[PDB]
C-alpha cells in the first residue's frame, strides 16, 4: 500500500485508469476529424484545427487523471488506446454529431464515476471531477450542439456554401 | 407635500410611476428574447446579446424615472413586473417584429406623458423627456426597422443562411 | 428533448426557473430599498446606493440562472415579477432586517434546490450553486447581520445621529 | 430696433431683466450666508464656503442672462440689487431652509418665464431656461431638501453636535 494512500478505494482506482483511458480514445478520435478536415478533398482547416486543439484539451485531460492517480497513491495502469470507429468523417455535420454522442460519452462516464467517489465516501474525487471536468464538459457540449444548429440552419449536408461559411465564421480563424 | 415639490401635478407623478413599470416590462420581454436566442436548438450569439443588452438599457430607463419622480418630490410605487407576453421568440425576423412593436408602444407611453406634462404646464418634465428619452426612441425605432428590412431582405423566415448572416453581420460581434 | 440535455431531471429544470423568478423579486426589492433611501424625507444617499448596488448583483443571478438552464437544455420560463411587500422601508434598521430576512429566504430557496439536486444525482448543479452562489450567500447574511448589530449600537431607531453616522462610516462613499 | 432682434417680444426682455436682478439678489443672500458661517462665534467653514460657491453660481447665472439678452438685441436694464432680508442666519437648518425657499422662488420665477415665452411663442427662451436653468434648479432644490432632512435627523438646532458632524460631513471639505 502507498505511503500516501488515504480514503481511496481499488474501485475509484482502477476508474480513474478507464477514464485515462477513454480521454485519451477521445483525443485520438479528435486527430482523426482533424486529419480528415486537413485533406485537399476536404480543405475546411478553421474545422480542421478545431478538432486539433480538442484532441490536445483531451490529452491533457487524460495527463491530469494520471498526475491524480499518482497524488492519491493510486497506480497508473495503460491499456491500448483503440482506433476511432470512422477512418473518414463525411462533413462537418457528420462530425459534430460524432463529436456530440464522443463528448455525452466521455460525459457519462465521469458522470458514473462521481457516482462511485459518492458512493465510497471520497469527497477529494467528487471535488475533483466537479472542479476540473464536469462544468467543462457541460460547455464543450453546449458549444457543439449550437454549432450542430447552425449547420442545420446553414444547411448541411447538401448545402456547401453554407459548410464554407461555417467554416469562415463559426470557428476561429487559424 | 414634499419639501421640494413644486409645480409637479398628482396625474404627472403617476403616470411617471406607470412608465417605470413599462420600462421594466420592456427589459424583461427583451430578456426574455436574449434567453431564447442563446438556447442551444436557436444559437444565435450575437442576436442573443443585442437583445440582453436592450434589456439592461430599458432597466437603466427604469431607474432614471425613479430618480425623476425623488427629485420632483413624488414618491415612486411599483407595481408587478408582467411576465412577457410570448415565452418563444420565433426566429429573428419575428422578435425584432415584436421589439418594433415594443418600441413603439414605449414611444407611445412616452409621447402621452410630454402630452399630459405639456397640458400641466411642466416644462422640467417636459425636457426630460424630449432629452433623455424621444430621441434616443427614435434612433433605436430607426435601427429595428432597418434590421427587419434586411431579414426580409436575407429571405427570412426561410432562408437559415440569410439568418446565420444576419447575426454575423448586422449586430455587434459579442 | 434538447440535443445537448444529459442528467437534467424536469424537477431541477422547473426549480431552476423558480430559483431566477426569485432572484428577480430579490433584486426587485432592494431597487425599492433604493428609491427610498434616495428620497428628499429620507435622504441617506450611501445606503441608497448600497441596495441599488445589491439589486443589480440580484439582477445578474438571475442572469446566471438563464445561462444555467439553457446550458444543461433546460427551457428558460419566466412569471411576473411580483412587487415587494412594502412601499416604504422605515429607516435603516426596517430596511436591513428585512434584507436580512430576504437573504434568508433565498438561502433556503438555494438550499431546498441542492437538496433536489442531491436527490436527482445531478452533480453539476450541485456545483453550481456551491460554487457560484452558497458561500456568497453566507457572506451576504454576514454583512448584514453586522449591520444590523451596529444599527443597534448606534441606537435606531430613535438616534438620527447615530443612523447619519451609520451612513457616512459603515457603507462605502458613493 | 436692434439688426438682429427676431421674435423677442418686448415683455420677455423686461422679464429677462428682471430675473437677471433676481440672481443677483440671491448671489447676494448667499454672500451674507458665507460671512456669517465664516464669523469666529459661528465657525462653519464647509458650510460657508458652501454658500460662498452658490453666491458665486448665481452671480454667473446672472451674466447669462446678460449675455442671452445682447444675443436676442434686447437691452440690459440693470436695478438696485436689495440687500438680503436677514443680516444673521441663525445656524445651519435656518440657513438651508431660507435657502430653500430662496430656490423655491427663483424657480417660480424661471417657471414664469417660461410661461411668458410660450405665451409669446419663443421657443429659443424657451429652450434656453429648460437647458441652462430649469433642470439645475431642480438638481439644488433637492440637494438642499436633502440637507434640511439630514440636519433634522441630526437633531438641529439644538444639538451642536448634529451641527458639528454635518458641517465635517454633508457639505465638502474645503
Ligand atoms: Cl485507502
Ligand atoms: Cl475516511
Ligand atoms: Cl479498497
Ligand atoms: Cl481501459
Ligand atoms: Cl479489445
Ligand atoms: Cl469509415
Ligand atoms: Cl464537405
Ligand atoms: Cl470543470
Ligand atoms: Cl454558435
Ligand atoms: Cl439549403
Ligand atoms: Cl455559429
Ligand atoms: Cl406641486
Ligand atoms: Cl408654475
Ligand atoms: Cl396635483
Ligand atoms: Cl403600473
Ligand atoms: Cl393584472
Ligand atoms: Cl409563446
Ligand atoms: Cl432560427
Ligand atoms: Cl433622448
Ligand atoms: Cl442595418
Ligand atoms: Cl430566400
Ligand atoms: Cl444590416
Ligand atoms: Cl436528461
Ligand atoms: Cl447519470
Ligand atoms: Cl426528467
Ligand atoms: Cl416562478
Ligand atoms: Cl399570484
Ligand atoms: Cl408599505
Ligand atoms: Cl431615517
Ligand atoms: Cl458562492
Ligand atoms: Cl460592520
Ligand atoms: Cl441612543
Ligand atoms: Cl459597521
Ligand atoms: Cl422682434
Ligand atoms: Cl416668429
Ligand atoms: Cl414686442
Ligand atoms: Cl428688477
Ligand atoms: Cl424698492
Ligand atoms: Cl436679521
Ligand atoms: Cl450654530
Ligand atoms: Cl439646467
Ligand atoms: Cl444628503
Ligand atoms: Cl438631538
Ligand atoms: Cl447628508
Ligand atoms: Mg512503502
Ligand atoms: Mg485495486
Ligand atoms: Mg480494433
Ligand atoms: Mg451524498
Ligand atoms: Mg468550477
Ligand atoms: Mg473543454
Ligand atoms: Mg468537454
Ligand atoms: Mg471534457
Ligand atoms: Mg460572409
Ligand atoms: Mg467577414
Ligand atoms: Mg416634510
Ligand atoms: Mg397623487
Ligand atoms: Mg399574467
Ligand atoms: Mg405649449
Ligand atoms: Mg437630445
Ligand atoms: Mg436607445
Ligand atoms: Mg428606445
Ligand atoms: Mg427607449
Ligand atoms: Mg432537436
Ligand atoms: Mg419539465
Ligand atoms: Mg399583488
Ligand atoms: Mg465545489
Ligand atoms: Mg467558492
Ligand atoms: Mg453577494
Ligand atoms: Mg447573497
Ligand atoms: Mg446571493
Ligand atoms: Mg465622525
Ligand atoms: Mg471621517
Ligand atoms: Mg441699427
Ligand atoms: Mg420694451
Ligand atoms: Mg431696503
Ligand atoms: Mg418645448
Ligand atoms: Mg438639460
Ligand atoms: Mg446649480
Ligand atoms: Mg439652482
Ligand atoms: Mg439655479
Amino acid at each position: 500500500v502507498s505511503q500516501v494512500r488515504q480514503n481511496y478505494h481499488s474501485d475509484c482506482e482502477a476508474a480513474v485508469n478507464r477514464m485515462l483511458n477513454l480521454e485519451l480514445y477521445a483525443s485520438y478520435t479528435y486527430s482523426s476529424m482533424y486529419a480528415f478536415f486537413d485533406r485537399d478533398d476536404v480543405a475546411l482547416h478553421n474545422v480542421a484545427e478545431f478538432f486539433k486543439e480538442h484532441s490536445h484539451e483531451e490529452r491533457e485531460h487524460a495527463e491530469k487523471f494520471m498526475k491524480y492517480q499518482n497524488k492519491r497513491g493510486g497506480r497508473v495502469v495503460l491499456q491500448d488506446i483503440k482506433k476511432p470507429e470512422r477512418d473518414e468523417w463525411g462533413n462537418t455535420l457528420e462530425a459534430m454529431q460524432a463529436a456530440l454522442q464522443l463528448e455525452e460519452t466521455v460525459n457519462q462516464a465521469l458522470l458514473d464515476l462521481h457516482k462511485l467517489a459518492t458512493d465510497k465516501v471520497d469527497p477529494h474525487l467528487c471535488d475533483f471531477l466537479e472542479s476540473e471536468y464536469l462544468e467543462e464538459q457541460v460547455k464543450d457540449i453546449k458549444r457543439i450542439g449550437d454549432f450542430i444548429t447552425n449547420l442545420k440552419r446553414l444547411g448541411l449536408p447538401e448545402n456547401g456554401m453554407g459548410e464554407y461559411l461555417f467554416d469562415k465564421h463559426s470557428v476561429k480563424e487559424s
